[PDB]
């Protein structure tokens, strides 16, 4: 059966699908790990349709033994799948592996056309690198131009068997495009640059000129720019 692998508090499951506010007419997509039991609280909800995108073949085979008329098991990785090929309007919602929650979640803005909604559980360092009050970085930003981000709760390592070695946190992704970015992946490559190289003072990374003109100290450094900086420079870059 489930929890094979991994075994996390109920009580942190379903204060989860409680983030996700299900709601009749509903379709969910659950990506990450331990997917057999959030599986079974997410089809207490009255959600029409939920997707499990899910590699582990194994897993798979198990979920399908679940008799819910609603489920529907995809064997794909979640961090390249496009999610928009299942719906216009999806809730996405998982327990995230570290070393492929960075890329779950930026797969997701990629797909933020169909997804107003996303709740994960992440490691706590990205976590707050998201909410971008602590702590910053390329995918935060990247995230924060086209959904608010809000810390739900930490989640510390007693939650989890086996227990991880730093605390965890849920957080909730409400769309908000905030800035109108055309080409998502040039965006990425411009905000990936800029955060190369974290230490380095912006005008070692950015013409003076360009700084000057979107009224950044050129001795600032990339941490301290807002969501208005990054994108008043990558418009000044690209009219380049």
């Amino acid at each position: 059966s489930f929890g094979q692998h991994l075994l996390v508090s109920e009580g942190v499951l379903k204060k989860i699908a409680e983030e996700l506010n299900i709601e009749e007419g509903n379709t969910v997509v659950e990506v990450g790990g331990g997917t057999g039991n959030l599986t079974k609280v997410l089809l207490q909800h009255p959600l029409k349709k939920l997707y499990v995108i899910e590699l582990d073949r194994e897993m798979v085979e198990n979920l399908k033994s679940i008799g819910d008329e609603r489920l529907e098991v995809i064997n794909e990785d979640a961090s390249k799948f496009p999610f928009c090929s299942l719906g216009k309007e999806l809730k996405v919602v998982g327990n995230l592996p570290y070393n492929v929650a960075s890329l779950i979640i930026e797969n997701t803005v990629y797909n933020k056309d169909c997804v107003p909604l996303a709740v994960f559980m992440v490691q706590k360092e990205v976590a707050e690198k998201l909410q971008g009050k602590k702590d910053t970085g390329w995918l935060s930003v990247f995230v924060r131009t086209f959904y608010d981000v809000n810390y739900v709760m930490t989640v510390p390592p007693r939650f989890f068997v086996p227990p991880p070695k730093v605390q965890s946190a849920v957080i909730k992704l409400v769309k908000n495009e905030k800035f109108p970015v055309k080409d998502l992946k040039n965006y990425k490559k411009f905000l990936t640059k800029i955060f190369q190289n974290r230490r380095k003072v912006l005008r070692k990374k950015i013409p003076e000129e360009l700084l000057k003109e979107a009224g950044i100290n050129p001795d600032a450094r990339v941490e301290q720019l807002s969501l208005e900086d990054f994108f008043k420079l990558y418009r000044l870059i690209e009219d380049s």
